[PDB]
């Protein structure tokens, strides 16, 4: 169950690496590559290092577009089990501060520099992305990234997979806020009609209302 | 009105870039390429990334001496303001202690590697440049640069323009100490009879002159 | 006395500098380059940046295997005394979180990668490599590194050369605890018969025994 890659989108791809979960068997994780002129951008590690540097030899040889810098969308081992692979690999690697400082307590390497986008609704632009802090959710420091040129919205681990009611893993979840924070992130990116959640297929707007009303109170 | 080049000296090379300042028009900013044998330094950012990454390109694509680090004079944004572009260009920067913490204070990105020069007239040696600490002026953290194979004398901000009397922006000056900072640098390095501001054109020793008459108390 | 490179198995490689320490003459200190598929890794810099871009260069130039990354055996000058030209030449450091804050204590860069072993006895694997903190010995925060492929140790500082009774620069031993610390080692790697004393010739486990005894309370 090696690490796949599916094109999204004209200069836009998926990753995605499995870890056995038990007693459950395969659990997939999701996260994005995204093309510049001559080199990438990454949204997210796989589970380990091994998995996130397949990930960085991919990109630089079938790509030819070698990964520069990467983004993690909160302090969990599947978004940033990977860090010690891209530091090892010359990624810069960039995070909010609270999703650094949690990192730390949680036993992950932090990314190496800091976005301070604090704020319920702060949104900045990177390579090209859109980041938004649209409020706990999965966990209290979720970021979701908007790829605006295909319209591609990566909603990680913030946005649940089709149809299913289950929650996932909600340890540091900040379950009333989540069903808000999702309406903040589809009203702040409308044009977006492919929806990238981290545990489950590539879906359309469905999933954001299907989060929405399976979290909401 | 892109950055621009200028050869001050065997393998020393002025970079400027320009931002508009409401309602005052385009500001130049200043700061270095240094060659080494095939490699080069860089002493400051420019206004931004998109500036900072032609300064790196250029110094790849011209030169051929890739720049490797960086030392940036003091935390305001057009010394700092291209930081994350260093980074993700794989530039290993350098700043005081200070320097960094104000940087954080400001929004602006720290650089990755701490100097330890805080007691006036500490003096360094970095990639065969001296780095001074001559005290508070411009702002508490400013540092110059000598680059004693050519003489050149990089006052940065610390140093006015030409024959002005203006003080350009001294939100965190050290108005009590700054001319006595110019004095320092001046008796540190007195071979050197290129000095260069960071908003003004190259000039000679008298801009340090008029510089500590015009801020003197 | 420029820098020494000799063979000690399979890819493994150590790499020896000298620093005169009045009025003793020259006292040299070992560390080693480890390969992997296409690039290396290193343990420990040498007494300074000079030295330390040699190792660097010579990976590069004669193994054709660029050093990727670097572990630090404890916050003194001969083991971390060459951390800027790491960072400027692109190797990705790591030390504990021990280390880097007595590094910084002593005015030695510290590592830009924090390994989290502060408990006698933890293990970690790095990079194929097993890493050890056995408890204090001739620094509070020594570390030690096996090879298990050639099984050679690297006991850096903690173990003492040859037949000496002397103990080395002691500033900052455990005297209480190092013979443990010595005993710890040993029995975590009883397979590695070849020793690597930082400041000494390369060995067997008679310097593990000798050093033991010799620091014994
Ligand atoms: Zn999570
Ligand atoms: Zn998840
Ligand atoms: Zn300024
Ligand atoms: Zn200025
Ligand atoms: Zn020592
Ligand atoms: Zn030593």
């Amino acid at each position: 169950k090696p690490v796949e890659f599916v094109k999204l989108g004209t200069g836009v791809w998926m990753h995605t690496g499995y870890k056995v979960v038990p007693p459950w068997g395969n659990i997939r994780t999701n996260g994005l590559i995204i093309e510049r002129g001559d080199y990438s951008v990454l949204v997210d590690t796989a589970w380990n290092d091994a998995q996130t540097a397949e990930i960085v030899a991919w990109a630089k040889d079938t790509l030819q577009k070698p990964i520069r810098a990467s983004i993690h969308t909160h302090a969990h081992s599947d978004k940033m089990g990977g860090m010690d692979a891209l530091h090892m690999l010359g990624v810069e690697t960039f995070a909010t501060d609270l999703t650094n400082r949690l990192a730390i307590e949680r036993g992950l390497m932090p990314a190496k520099n800091v976005l301070n986008i604090s704020e319920i609704g702060s949104q900045i632009e990177w390579e090209g992305l859109t980041i938004l802090y649209p409020g706990g959710g999965h966990s209290e420091d979720n970021i979701v990234v908007n790829e605006g040129v295909n319209n591609i919205l990566f909603g990680g681990c913030m946005i649940r997979p089709g149809m299913t009611t289950s929650l996932g893993n909600i340890d540091d979840a900040n379950l009333g806020y989540w069903s808000k924070a999702v309406e903040n992130a589809a009203n702040a990116f409308p044009d977006s009609q492919i929806v990238i959640p981290s545990h489950g297929k590539p879906a359309g707007r469905e999933i954001l209302k299907n989060t929405a009303y399976i979290t909401r109170p």
